[PDB]
């Protein structure tokens, strides 16, 4: 199926906890996949303007890793549930992929998740101002500007347009890469 190929393509890029040991600030980001329609979409969030880093801007849910937290998987959990309402039993995180290093003392890991159908985002307004969708094949041909290269994403849906930029157009393309690369029609 779908979903089954996936997640067989995403285990073969799992790093599982090599890094997760490394005394670094740890901080940890879900890659929410998303099947509508017939195909995958990632979820982003768009953080609050009141938030001190990156106000309005593009991410993923995720944060930063707490004394309560079994492991990093347990952060990128922890922090969708309070930002998007997120429950554990509405996501299988499938893997980990490869940690972003930062600013020479922080290590931000990524887990990509499947999330399930019926699951619907509340978002909670202190953290997010918007939540929404994009296909996942997007990110095999996005519309470009360069502003060091940004993405623009319009949903039809509405007409809004989304930038998506840094990290999180980088880790988006890798899932894209991973998961769509080499398929037959
Ligand atoms: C910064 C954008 C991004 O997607 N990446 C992936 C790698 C780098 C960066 C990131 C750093 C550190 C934490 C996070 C995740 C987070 O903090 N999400 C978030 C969303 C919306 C409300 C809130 Cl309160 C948090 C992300």
């Amino acid at each position: 199926s779908m979903l089954d190929d996936a997640k067989a393509r995403l285990r073969k890029y799992d790093i599982g906890g090599k890094y997760s040991h490394l005394p670094y600030n740890k901080y940890s980001v879900l890659l929410p996949l998303v099947a509508k329609e017939g195909k995958l979409h990632l979820l982003f969030t768009v953080r609050s303007e009141k938030l001190r880093r990156a106000p309005g801007e593009v991410c993923f849910p995720g944060g930063k890793r707490d004394p309560t937290d079994m492991d990093d998987a347990a952060t990128a959990l922890r922090e969708a549930q309070e930002e998007v309402g997120l429950r554990p039993h509405q996501v299988e995180v499938v893997c980990c992929l490869v940690p972003c290093l930062i600013d020479t003392d922080t290590l931000i890991t990524p887990f990509v998740g499947l999330i399930d159908h019926n699951f619907q985002a509340q978002p909670n307004p202190a953290e997010v101002k918007d939540v929404f969708l994009v296909p996942l094949a997007y990110f095999l041909h996005p519309q470009v500007h360069d502003q060091n290269h940004i993405f623009e994403y319009t949903n039809p849906e509405d007409g809004v347009t989304y930038q998506i930029k840094g990290m999180t157009a980088n880790l988006a393309v890798l899932v894209a890469f991973i998961i769509l690369e080499k398929k037959p029609t």
